[PDB]
């Protein structure tokens, strides 16, 4: 699905030092549309395709709603096992740290770019909106 998104995601994930990256967007242009993880890079499995999110729910839904990045430097401490179910990509990809940033176009949030670490690897660097526009 537009190979440019996939290839760019793969390049950026690796250049930024991440074990995983994902982009979430609305599933369709219908008013009831949920949000889905449309593109992933460094994924262990394809279960991300089973995830259905709503505005305000999970990492992607919360960022879309608030327009604010979410940073979790250590998942095991910050959330523990029970809260992970609210942000199911953390379960399917065993993410131990995450940086989720809004994707803006003309002052609207259209998507969420998620960077994830596994195995306790720390986040290398936290990006701003300005930084992500310098993508």
């Amino acid at each position: 699905e537009d190979r440019r998104f996939q290839e760019t995601l793969d390049k950026i994930r690796k250049e930024e030092g991440y074990d995983f990256a994902a982009i979430a967007f609305y599933e369709s242009n219908k008013p009831s549309s949920p949000i889905k993880w449309h593109y992933v890079s460094g994924n262990k499995n394809n279960r991300f395709k089973l995830i259905i999110l709503r505005k305000g729910r999970g990492l992607a839904g919360t960022v879309m709603k608030t327009g604010k990045r979410m940073v979790i430097a250590n998942v095991g401490l910050a959330l523990g096992p029970e809260e992970k179910i609210d942000a199911p990509i953390l379960l399917s990809e065993s993410l131990t740290a995450v940086l989720a940033v809004p994707l803006w176009y003309k002052n609207q949030v259209y998507g969420v770019l998620l960077f994830g670490q596994r195995d306790g690897r720390p986040l290398p660097k936290i990006f701003d909106n300005d930084d992500i526009q310098r993508k």
